[PDB]
């Protein structure tokens, strides 16, 4: 993946759509279609990750760490999710793409 940066909330509705992409792979993990999960949930977080970073830093610095520990486990699930898939395991994966989707809604709770 390749990315072209973009300016606060700009890259936070992008970062809504990379999100809402997310929430999308779960009929690969019901497909059982690993690499497939795999390779959309690593584009999915490689721009999520560069826009979210983007909306931190025009953040006002008393919620720059608010949205930043939310940013953090949300890429701690979804790091958890694309390990699931690696070892190919249907109750793993179930269980972090679950923290993943509430990790998400924290995270577009902050956004908007
Ligand atoms: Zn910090």
């Amino acid at each position: 993946f390749y990315l072209q940066p973009l300016p606060p909330t700009e890259a936070a509705q992008r970062a809504k759509v990379s999100a809402s992409e997310i929430l999308n792979v779960k009929q690969f993990i019901d497909r059982k279609a690993w690499p497939s999960l795999q390779n959309d949930l690593r584009l999915r977080a490689s721009y999520l990750r560069y826009d979210l970073k983007t909306v931190i830093s025009a953040k006002p610095k008393d919620e720059k760490k608010s949205l930043q520990e939310l940013t953090s486990k949300l890429f701690s699930s979804i790091d958890n999710l694309d390990h699931a898939a690696k070892i190919k395991s249907p109750t793993e994966a179930e269980k972090y793409y679950g923290q993943t989707v509430s990790n998400i809604n924290e995270v577009l709770a902050k956004l908007g």
